[PDB]
């Protein structure tokens, strides 16, 4: 149990870190440049094939495995219907990505990205019939802001060779905050409606998921693609970003599993400050003042947020 939550915890740390930066290079260093769209459809497809194997290694026969494939998929529709909703919306958000990242530098992309943070403390207490309290929200604010300092950083110094709007990539931004939150949040509350396997969850979600991101790559790019190849522009970099972004939605979904989608925004926060302060001390890695603040918050913000709060007895009591 405790080495899972490390193995988790450590994985999300890397994968995050490592995924935007690497989308980035991706969108502005190749001259054959890959449709977005297709990358974001592979992603789902990978998620997919790993969560049916997660699911047979946790159903532990292949009987049992067909059996529960039988049950919950083909025996649920309406699990299918209700996941088809964080499925159209992640379809956006995803896309959203792929668009802001190459339209704006990575850490502008970060800093302005952490507003996902106070959305999802919305979504959560308007969807899930749970209540912060005012020491509560302001442990949320104080977390938007540390993280915020935390990822502040000077823009990028290489020229870049491709044309950019950083307007539209600030809109792309605006809709995936507001994506994050409500995916999240409405895939929390199908998952915590039942007993059912987190991995049948994400297999039940994925599905539409492939349908809805397919059906975007033919809208957006179909034309193109049928000229230059669905696969036009990939290099092992534009795999290795696919396989960060299968691996961090799968332990996205573990994490709201075993917290929520608020106690997600904290732990990764952590996550980001004790992996930073560890390769300061194993690699001599050079932090900012901003970080070295924006650490102090997210600590305090911790703090806050788990102190002791009868005005929230049908929160407590039912689930
Ligand atoms: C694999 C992805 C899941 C797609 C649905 C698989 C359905 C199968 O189930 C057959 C069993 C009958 O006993
Ligand atoms: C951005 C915030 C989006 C808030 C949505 C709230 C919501 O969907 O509440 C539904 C309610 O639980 C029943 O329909
Ligand atoms: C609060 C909400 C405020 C943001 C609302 C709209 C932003 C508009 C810009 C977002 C553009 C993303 C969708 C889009 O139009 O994609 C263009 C693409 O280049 C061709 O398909
Ligand atoms: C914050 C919301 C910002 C919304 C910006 C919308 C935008 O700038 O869109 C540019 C347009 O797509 C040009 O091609
Ligand atoms: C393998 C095939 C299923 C894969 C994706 C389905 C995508 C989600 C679409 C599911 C729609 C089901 C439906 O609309 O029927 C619901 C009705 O209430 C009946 O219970
Ligand atoms: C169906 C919805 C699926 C979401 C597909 C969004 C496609 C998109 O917005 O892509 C713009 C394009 O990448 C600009 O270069
Ligand atoms: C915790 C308080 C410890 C304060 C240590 C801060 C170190 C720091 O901010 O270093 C910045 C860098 O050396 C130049 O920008
Ligand atoms: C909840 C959930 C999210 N995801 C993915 O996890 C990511 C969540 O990103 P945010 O924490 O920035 O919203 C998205 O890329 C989404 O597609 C997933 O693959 N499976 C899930 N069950």
């Amino acid at each position: 149990s405790l080495f899972f939550k490390l193995y988790c915890l450590t994985v999300m740390t890397l994968v995050a870190a490592a995924y935007t930066v690497a989308l980035r290079y991706t969108r502005t260093t190749a001259e054959e440049l890959y449709f977005s769209t297709t990358a974001v459809c592979i992603t789902e497809v990978i998620k997919l094939l790993i969560s049916v194997g997660l699911l047979a290694k946790e159903t532990g026969s292949l009987g049992r495995f067909k059996a529960s494939l039988s049950e919950n998929v083909l025996g649920s529709p309406k699990e299918l219907a209700k996941l088809s909703v964080p499925s159209l919306v992640y379809a956006v958000q995803n896309n959203m990505a792929f668009l802001a990242l190459s339209n704006l530098d990575a850490a502008v992309y970060q800093v302005t990205y952490q507003l996902k943070i106070p959305c999802t403390a919305l979504c959560t207490v308007l969807m899930l019939n749970r209540t912060l309290s005012k020491l509560q929200w302001i442990s949320v604010f104080m977390l938007c802001g540390g993280v915020t300092l935390v990822q502040w950083k000077p823009a990028q110094a290489t020229k870049v060779v491709v044309a950019q709007n950083p307007l539209l990539g600030f809109g792309a931004i605006a809709i995936a905050v507001l994506c994050s939150g409500f995916a999240g949040v409405y895939f929390e509350k199908v998952l915590k409606s039942s007993d059912t396997s987190l991995w049948v969850r994400n297999i039940q979600m994925y599905l539409s998921g492939i349908v809805v991101t397919l059906a975007g790559t033919y809208l957006s790019d179909g034309a193109e693609i049928q000229e230059k190849g669905f696969f036009y522009g990939y290099t092992y970099y534009v795999w290795f970003v696919i396989f960060l972004a299968s691996v961090g939605g799968l332990y996205t979904s573990v994490v709201v599993k075993y917290t929520d989608n608020i106690m997600k925004g904290f732990s990764a926060a952590a996550a980001i400050v004790l992996s930073t302060i560890a390769s300061v001390l194993l690699f001599g890695l050079q932090i900012t003042l901003s970080f070295a603040l924006g650490a102090l918050l997210v600590c305090v913000s911790i703090y806050l947020y788990g102190l002791p709060r009868t005005s929230n007895s049908l929160e407590v009591l039912f689930q």
